[PDB]
């Protein structure tokens, strides 16, 4: 027997005692338990459970069998999770597979000592086979394969391994390609700066007493055709510094105009750039509440006493008419695959694969410490790897289920991310309503299933929500919070001499602190298969036309409909006033209209909107990352094209992503198309966002358009 | 003294939950969360013990409570959601007694004519200054309570002002050329008139309708076409569109296309019958109430607050966290949010004197006889407050909501209580903020939003309005649209039929012989914001890409050209979501020397295509009469008499008496009491998924504090 409280809260379960009813309510994920002290039985998700040993109260402390948790929580009454007997071909690599894949490449005569692993992911069977498995239960009859991308010092090599037959299929060095930033790179940078007398000297000038309190940040340097004075061959990283004053927020104490260039191979500082001396903002700015007292609040719980409406079999999620596969990737994070909508007993294809394409956060300041900031969070830092475990009840509602996910770290060792993904159902207002006058009301509530993932890179915290509506609609929201990247300035208020110049590229959000303006650009790769593989891109532009039918009206509301036949034409600006559809020219609904899905790149946002890239077309960042200037893109399906910014975005000399994927202007008529949505924000700071940023959101949407023959939620006919 | 518990409570409107295992009842009703065990002499209300002389009784599997149970428990006091107002708020809506008093005064008036109807009976706005002084300094107003009595003498509008404090008639003013809004009896008249019309009955028989009694009419405003519609500006008219009742509870799905009747409400007769091509009435049963559907089993989900709410409702005043505001009801525009302040560490700062729906419009794009004239001004012409739809507990609002009742006067001057008129509820809205510093302990807080929801149904349309108070100072205003679509009867069954192309030129074929005619939903919000004081100024911040002149590899930089918007004509503009518009207080600054401000966002997204402006050529009349349709942002100087974007009397109006008029004089908006008007809407191109019933579609607007505070608003109290 063990103390119930310790044991349970140690298990991650929530414990509630109701003295009035002499009842304990235990909650953890899909399990909702009720147990009375001394009772021979308990209740699990509405179901009675016989107990070997009743709960025991001693000294008014609850005690339970040391087998309690297993007997009750893993009893079987909680059906949230189901056993997967036949593994989905898209299941991410297991811990064993990761270790097996590493062995295979390490057994090769070519494997160099100290080699690192930028990414170890599943090399998936072909699309056709996967769909056949999901739709016809046909086995892929294939061997598990893995892509093993390594970083030999600074050299990239791509290998492919065959896990079943445990053999190396290929070993290909990738010329000119720079590797992404790995964990250890962060330590080297701090160490190299720590051992540099020069740097300590530069730091000395700028008023810094203890060079040991200096906190560094490793930043990608981009590419400027040589204008930045950096050689293209060398694996580089720029270093921005802050002074640790003990407030837990070194971001609030920038050391302006001091930039160091570090060569990770030579393990040394190869260039120190010094600008005018700006006193370090010293005032403590904690964001963790150490200096605060939250106001008392009454409790709020969202409960599901009988369990969840969804079931999770392996990674396969089932919920109402929805069925999809959820996996994890070290680079882009969560991947939603083989998405189908069960249309009255028939599973219809909606999306083969959906995930984050890639993202970028570019700044608008030309000064030495800023002109180069263009963070490619997923491509250069690895968002899946940097996943931030969900804070139960806070980062997600109390009725959510938290999933653990496994990936490989940069040394090839399995890595399990606790509470990596949040799954939860939520009330979203009335689904539909009609109060006919003098008649009984008609109302149904809307239910949405949310798959939430949070990744934190440096000072930024990003939230991604994949929202499944019961009615067939899919929403994709991106929230942004964290700590702002600030610039040290001499003005304390807007009444100071330098205030005018100090705020030229950003707002004065605190004394001597300017939140430099920038943008948040998110790109989503959505391999939509609208009720099938072969689709077409159709445009519907609402227009005002002169009236030719007679009567008092001079004009009418009509629609200019037309096909967009190629990739170049498909790459365009999005007007929320227009309609863009991905149709299946081979299938129609009951009214003769081709079944389709409405693509909405911009469905709102809480920060000013990014019309495009706040960059002149001659800027290198602009050249390299085309996906930034267009909100909508459609390319022919190709398993090798998955990143808007290109596979190897670090110090890239040109566009290897969407710019390249659409480059050949291929046909998009009745063929397998891939939709790419670019949505972003223009961030001009406020005091309300300092020291910590209130979460800002952007919304995207995918609506069924004549995909169904009527209101999808009415239900089956009697 | 005993009653069957389950029945009594259900009837009372309380949610009843029985837990066989715990032998416990859980009762929920608004701010009250109750726990009670059979036979127990004690019950729990919001975590507090309540003694019961007569326990709940379990008789033969049946629960029983005393005839006094509901009162003793629910109205015990342990539920502190509602408190008693000591000193009456000057903005409190007229009481049932005041309504009846105002009706007596004008009825005792020399000129009062029998059969005079009442379009609107509302409190006459006390001096805005006196009202703030009361809310901020608790200084009594001290001016007699007045009421505006707008009546319809047949088709004539008269404006009476009564002094309730002294029981005096202050003024009786006939309003020339003005038309009155559509009243409830007008609906009954239209049907009777069509029912008694020999010719109309004949018109329907030739269109396939065997039983004239099965014909259902709808009363639509005709607008104004400079006589082009062949209708005299003098008469009080309404056009009539009909549907055939086939018994599926959804007559909207059975249009009698190309048949329009003009009804002169004063003469009580059809003064004109416009007939077009005969189109066979769509007959297939298309019920939307589920009568023909299988009810799928879903697992229960409840949002609970066991110890009560975080907000308190004293009279009509609502207190929640740092927010304080007054909530009342108006027969025309519905809910009104007044004297809105934000408690800043002990100091209540002004945010908004009053906000509410300004007005709205739903214009169609079909030139045909049964459509060309459809340009609905729902609130002005139909009165949305009056048409408020009682909230369906748990469905129209989350289960943790508190439902308020609201009282207004009906068109005959009699007090009218709207059950569940407004919904108040707190909700979880993801993390307020978060930062997971690597290798460090996580920092996360949840976001809480207080939502004020109101639903109004006008004919086939169902509108939902949410006033969202973010704990961090932000205020959101969302509009949701649902209900049944106004459809056009057409010959084509599928897009393959010969007439399909013509049948769909103005809308999508959403069902056999049914076309969801294209139209737009344009909402306008009147927001009298007092950003930390009365005197404010309109400022523009345009994020621009400026060439780099500071040196380095960069060719360009991201800068902002800021500038003030001096007057009304200039403030009336389109809104570019890529830009920033602020209502600042030039007389007050935050800790960094920046003018305390609020960011105005007329466009923050939507689930339907967005309306770029009115889908009308500029030579159209509906476009002329109403200018609020084209601009998303407007700023005018405060005027207690300017409240409607479309004008006070929009029925058959011949010119712009709304926002076109209010800004017409191009007055200065510099350091003065400003009023912000936000326009947003959708362009609705139908699809099968929206028939027979439309899934709720939403549009969002936002008001964000901009340097109004000195730091993250929700950081918490400082121990330093
Ligand atoms: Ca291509
Ligand atoms: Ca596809
Ligand atoms: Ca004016
Ligand atoms: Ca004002
Ligand atoms: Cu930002
Ligand atoms: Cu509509």
């Amino acid at each position: 027997m063990v103390p119930m409280d310790k044991t349970l809260k140690e298990f991650g379960a929530d414990v509630q005692w109701d003295d009035y009813a002499q009842l304990f309510t235990l909650i953890k994920d899909g399990a909702y338990v009720k147990v009375k002290p001394g009772a021979q039985t308990a209740i699990v998700n509405g179901q009675p459970l016989a107990l070997q040993v009743p709960v025991v109260m001693k000294d008014n402390k609850a005690w339970v069998s040391d087998t309690f948790i297993n007997d009750v929580f893993q009893s079987g009454l909680d059906q949230t999770f189901q056993v997967e007997k036949r593994p989905h071909p898209l299941n991410a690599l297991t811990a064993d597979e990761i270790k097996q894949a590493v062995e295979i490449v390490k057994a090769s005569a070519d494997f160099k000592p100290n080699t690192r692993f930028t990414e170890i992911s599943l090399l998936p069977p072909d699309k056709e086979a996967v769909w056949a498995f999901a739709l016809e239960n046909k086995p892929v009859d294939q061997p598990r394969k893995a892509d093993v991308i390594m970083l030999d010092g600074k050299h990239i090599i791509e290998a492919v391994v065959d896990l079943q037959n445990n053999k190396l299929l290929s070993w290909q060095p990738i010329k000119d390609a720079h590797g992404m930033v790995l964990l250890d790179d962060f330590a080297s940078v701090q160490n190299i700066i720590n051992n540099s007398e020069e740097f300590a000297a530069a730091v000395k000038k700028r008023g810094i007493t203890d060079a040991k309190k200096v906190i560094t940040t490793p930043l990608t340097v981009g590419y400027f055709d040589g204008k930045d004075g950096l050689k293209q061959d060398a694996r580089l990283l720029k270093v921005i510094s802050y002074l640790d004053v003990g407030d837990g927020n070194y971001w609030a104490h920038p050391i302006e105009n001091l930039v160091a260039v570090v060569d990770l191979e030579q393990k040394k500082i190869v260039k120190i750039e010094e600008g005018p001396v700006v006193p370090v903002p010293m005032t403590a700015r904690p964001f963790d509440g150490r200096d605060r007292v939250a106001p008392a609040v009454k409790p709020m719980q969202i409960i599901e006493p009988e369990g969840k409406n969804y079931t999770i079999t392996g990674d396969m999620i089932h919920w109402r008419n929805w069925d999809f596969h959820l996996s994890m990737n070290s680079r882009v994070g969560p991947m939603i695959s083989t998405v189908t909508y069960n249309d009255n007993g028939t599973k219809r294809k909606v999306m083969y694969e959906g995930s984050l394409g890639g993202m970028i956060v570019p700044y608008g300041d030309p000064d030495i410490g800023w002109y180069f900031k263009a963070y490619l969070d997923s491509g250069d830092y690895g968002m899946g790897t940097l996943t931030s475990p969900i804070a139960r009840g806070k980062d997600a509602p109390s009725n959510a289920v938290l999933l653990n996910e496994t990936i490989a770290d940069y040394t090839g060792v399995p890595m399990e991310i606790p509470r990596a993904i949040a799954v939860f159902e939520r009330y979203a207002g009335p689904e539909y309503k009609h109060q006919e006058m003098g008649q009984p009301n008609v109302s149904t509530e809307r239910r949405e299933l949310v798959v939430r993932w949070i990744s934190t890179v440096g000072n930024y915290d990003y939230i991604f929500d994949w929202i499944f509506h019961e009615n067939g609609t899919i929403g994709i929201d991106a929230g942004a919070t964290g700590i702002e990247a600030v610039k040290g300035v001499k003005a304390k208020t807007m009444h100071d001499e330098t205030a005018k110049d100090d705020t030229r590229y950003g707002t004065l959000i605190d004394h001597n602190i300017v939140g430099t303006t920038h943008q948040h650009i998110y790109n989503f790769r959505l391999d939509l298969d609208v009720d099938g593989e072969n689709n077409s891109l159709v445009a519907m532009d609402p227009v005002v036309k002169p009236n030719t039918a007679g009567g008092p009206r001079t004009s009418t509301m009509q629609v200019n409909q037309y096909n967009i036949g190629n990739e170049q034409d498909a790459a365009q600006k999005f007007d929320p006033g227009t309609i863009r559809l991905l149709s299946n020219p081979n299938k129609e609904n009951r009214m003769g209209n081709p079944v389709s899905y409405q693509i909405i790149p911009y469905a709102g946002g809480t920060h000013p909107v990014a019309k495009g890239a706040q960059f002149a077309p001659d800027e290198w960042i602009y050249h390299r990352l085309s996906f930034m200037d267009k909100q909508l893109w459609v390319t022919r399906y190709h398993p090798g094209e998955r990143f808007p910014e290109g596979k190897y975005p670090n110090r890239s000399t040109h566009d290897t992503g969407l710019g390249q994927y659409s480059k050949d202007n291929e046909s998009l008529d009745n063929t397998d198309a891939v939709v790419w949505m670019t949505t972003g924000t223009t961030h001009v700071a406020r005091a309300e966002e300092w020291p910590i940023m209130p979460t800002e959101w952007v919304h995207t949407l995918l609506k069924p358009w004549n995909f169904f023959d009527e209101t999808p939620t009415l239900g089956a006919l009697k």
